[PDB]
């Protein structure tokens, strides 16, 4: 359980508003280990697969186009309960319901521009990780402290 | 439009005296709200009693006005989607002991009589407080750049 | 005297070794509590504080903070005892992962605070001073 | 009287647009200077040409006034010992590429035409800038509790 | 054209291990530079020997390569006016003891053998280092909204 | 060899404490990589302060300096690291805060030379004198951190 991994993606608005370092800092100071990190403009096919459970939803077409309008930071973090805690750190889906102290609570307002994505479960994490990262891009090392 | 709601935020004299003006403003800037009005003044007793007119019959009303008059305040107007209620969440609760960490009052103050900040509790009180503290000429209009990334 | 309530906060070795001492003290200063005691030591015979090896393996920063409801609010600022339910914005919510390797301790109650303060601090180490912003904190 | 020196500090439109108002204010508050005046406005073209009258024959003067008029600015007056000279040191240099890390311009901007902030370069120019931008009632007098620990 | 200059910035393994990645990135974001490339990897010894090829005859070369290979590094490309020279200024000096407070090396490290960050020293070095560490398809290309307020 | 075990004495003056800057100052030394060795909180007596500032006893500001340093509690610290004495002074700034640059403690947080919030040993000689004056040897704690492997080669 100490080696659980989650997928975190900084959406284009978050990149455009200069929030990459702030977001990464919150995961670092929390104690989670950085495993994968890349910067890319996600293709429309990749995004449709990423949000496949929401294709019939009314906001899907605009969601895929907005996630394609700019580059994203794709990340993998490792640690105990990182999936659930990552979701807690992110906030709620609607930033209006995200508490102060959370990433979405502190830094954004509207649900269509909520700066960050996080996996909802281990099953979604393993699917998102293998979708966004090849296995050789995931680094394994012993981060300090921890123990 | 919904993305044009406005609220009134005031940094109370204890928040100014303790050097919290920048910290408070920064929270509204980084959240994505747009600064519309900003002034710095020592509010008169008449202005404060009209501001707190719904509390005229509370036992703490006289002490409230005297403390709000004991020093300068920062009066502000912030604009954005749901800015009134979201502003209240960012401030915390009336009693800072009920304000959770991460809120302005939860992080920076202790006692209900010195809660450093005020925020409009409703849209109707907001426009009432805005017009009370600001003239229409003092409210600035500008399209910031990141609104394409703040709103759809 | 209401505003004169005191609590005992201890930074455990993981907090010290991860460089969080100043960050933790800052959260109490910016909140408005008054620093009363502050010392640095490797603790032995910790069998009185608890009712032991990890607290003896390294250094502990022991503090005494004063203010209205400092015991209750101090525990709010630390976060829940498990870091998995601790909210972002709290000390444990921001910096802590698991329960065993905890970074910080805070007094459970006023009665516990009085006991822990008397055990860890001599009376000569508790400094009384009037801070300037305390009349802007209290009514 | 030396501890009562005042300077004029203005956050330019790019500074407001990029959300640096609270950050800039925080640096002056944490330094120990006293906030005296604070207002938010879109400066008229006459006010800006008067503000930059010593540069009217420069090739960039026209673009400077237009850019300064392109958005709202935050006008400020700060008080303290050597606040004019120290204010310039905290801002950095005219070209952000010459501004050192730790200063406002060094930390936050890149090119001279977009250097987010203005500060008076002398007591004389500060006196003129403060009168040009502020009315006398907009300057607030108060004693902060910090001053006994800031000045001997 | 000048505003499209690019530099290579690497966070060294000690910087990654001490939890400084976000701090370092934030200094480049808040300054106004545009992130162009970003990757996380454990660099091979041959990559590291080519990167520091001008130092192959230095007595510390073997220890430098081993240390740079002992953990994963964060590789980055940043774009902006004078980003190469300004990146050096933000980094500090080779010896952290000569790096001023406010710089990355001056704030965050102590020993020359563990100075947490690398940055290109020249435009020629940056072009060599960028193509050494990145492939062209990894260099992302976009119009940051916050760019009409950074550049004239 | 033991160059990384050099120690300095840093004291947060009463104005630094009263203005709520204790956490800010400690953080700068922590994030730099220096190791906290000693830490205490006390209202230093006049006899202690006069010994601490003995080289200044004939200066015009000596009596005011001792009185102000006694008017409230100070945070006394010992920090350890390579060249921590000289580097600590750089992190502090100059005697006059008006000559202290942004990014330094005195440059960011204070204004006047008489209220410069912090003290730091000006030499290795001064440091061992100041450390023993304010601290007994059993108050100096020993530990090694995970970061030491990444701060020093
Ligand atoms: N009502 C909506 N309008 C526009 N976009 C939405 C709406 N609801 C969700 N989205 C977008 O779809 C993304 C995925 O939503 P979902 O997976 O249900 O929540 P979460 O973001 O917590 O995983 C969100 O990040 C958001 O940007
Ligand atoms: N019991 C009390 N004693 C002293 N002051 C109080 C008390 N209750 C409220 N106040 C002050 O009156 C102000 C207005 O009260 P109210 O509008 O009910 O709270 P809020 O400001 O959270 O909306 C508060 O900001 C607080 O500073
Ligand atoms: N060569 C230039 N190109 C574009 N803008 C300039 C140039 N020189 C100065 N400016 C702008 O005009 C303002 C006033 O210039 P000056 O008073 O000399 O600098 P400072 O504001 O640092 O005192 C500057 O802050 C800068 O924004
Ligand atoms: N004297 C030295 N001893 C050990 N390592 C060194 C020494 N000089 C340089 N290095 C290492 O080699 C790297 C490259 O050296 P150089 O290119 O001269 O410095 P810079 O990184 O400042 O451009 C440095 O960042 C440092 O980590
Ligand atoms: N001219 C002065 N007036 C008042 N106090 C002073 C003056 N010069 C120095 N002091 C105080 O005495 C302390 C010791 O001075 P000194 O050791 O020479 O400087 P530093 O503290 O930078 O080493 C200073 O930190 C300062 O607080």
């Amino acid at each position: 359980a100490n080696s659980e991994r989650t997928f975190i993606a900084i959406k284009p608005d978050g990149v455009q508003r200069g929030l990459v370092g702030e977001i990464i800092k919150r995961f670092e100071q929390k104690g989670f280990r950085l495993v994968g990190l890349k910067f890319l403009q996600a293709s429309e096919d990749l995004l449709k697969e990423h949000y496949t459970d929401l294709k019939d939803r009314p906001f899907f077409t605009g969601l895929v186009k907005y996630m394609h309008s700019g580059p994203v930071v794709a990340m993998v973090w490792e640690g105990l309960n990182v999936v659930k805690t990552g979701r807690v750190m992110l906030g709620e889906t609607n930033p209006a319901d995200s508490k102060p102290g959370t990433i979405r609570g502190d830094f954004c307002i509207q649900v269509g521009r909520n700066i960050i994505h996080g996996s909802d479960s281990v099953k979604s994490a393993e699917k998102e990780i293998s979708l966004w990262f090849q296995p050789e891009e995931l680094v394994e090392y012993k981060s300090c402290a921890q123990n």
